[PDB]
Parts: structure tokens; C-alpha cells; sequence
């Protein structure tokens, strides 16, 4: 029952909008998601290796969605990575 309302339609707002969320460079951002497991990110280095960052950032978040607290570590690195007005229109979302 981990899953907020709030998690939930903060995920359907990045999918829906993905394409405002490709300037993500996912090799940047992975250190920066405190919520990733070692293993987490290991798989994520290695997957963006094979797939390149477009696929991977799809998985990004369908992974990202698993763990707790995913939306403010999203919001946390994104504001780390220079995207911040990424991280602002997230919160804006979950917030809503």
C-alpha cells in the first residue's frame, strides 16, 4: 500500500509529458537519486550502455516508481543536474 495518490499522478504526468523530460542526461542524474539502490544503479549504468539514454529514462522512472520516496529524490536531483524548472513543474504535479 506504498504507492501515494499524489506518486501516482506525479508518474502519469511524466509519462504524458515524456518529451519535456528528454534533456535528462540519465548518467548525470543516477548518482543524484539517493532513492536507487547499488544494484539500481549498477543495472541503470549498464542498461544505458546497451540502449542509450532515450530507452533508459523510460526506465528510469518505471524503476524510480518502485522505490520510496522517488518523487522528491526526482525533484532533489533535478535541481542538482540544472533542470530545475524540471523539478518545479513535479512539484507543482505532486503537489496538486
Amino acid at each position: 500500500p506504498h504507492m501515494t495518490v499524489a506518486e501516482d499522478k506525479t508518474f502519469q504526468y511524466i509519462r504524458q509529458h515524456h518529451s519535456n523530460f528528454s534533456r535528462i542526461h540519465v548518467l548525470r542524474i543516477l548518482p543524484y537519486l539517493s532513492c536507487l539502490t547499488t544494484s539500481d544503479q549498477d543495472r541503470l549504468r549498464a542498461t544505458y550502455e546497451r540502449w542509450g539514454n532515450q530507452d533508459t529514462l523510460l526506465e528510469l522512472f518505471t524503476s524510480l516508481r518502485r522505490r520510496n520516496g522517488w518523487v522528491h529524490s526526482l525533484i532533489g536531483a533535478l535541481r542538482a543536474c540544472e533542470l530545475s524548472g524540471l523539478a518545479d513543474e513535479v512539484a507543482r504535479i505532486y503537489h496538486s
